[PDB]
């Protein structure tokens, strides 16, 4: 009982990793595509 | 007392990855705030 | 042997977060790269 408990509590623990990494992805493309637009935003005024 | 080194060395490698994605945050954030101070720098360009 | 599989398939899974942490840390000193390029472009362009 008690290895299962803690296999248990293990695979637990990797769930919640494999979303904490999927909300850095996120978080990630977000700022890319951010930056991108920002960049874009410069791309744009030294042409006025 | 094979599968109790086995738990131990996995449960210490989560403490590793939990500590990887914690100095991932960090980092990801500090780019965040400088990504928008140097966006504010251009927003500040673009009056002068 | 179900207790074996169990820990075989935990370390499988973390072999697979360590990579995905490796490509976001790819990933995330690329960004830092390109915004420190592009800060670069717009301290070029507020000298001309």
């Amino acid at each position: 009982y008690g290895i299962k408990k803690e296999i248990e509590a293990i695979k637990k623990e990797q769930e919640a990793i494999k979303k904490k990494i999927e909300a850095i992805e996120k978080e990630l493309r977000q700022l890319a595509n951010e930056t991108t637009q920002a960049l874009q935003l410069f791309l744009r005024a030294t042409t006025e």
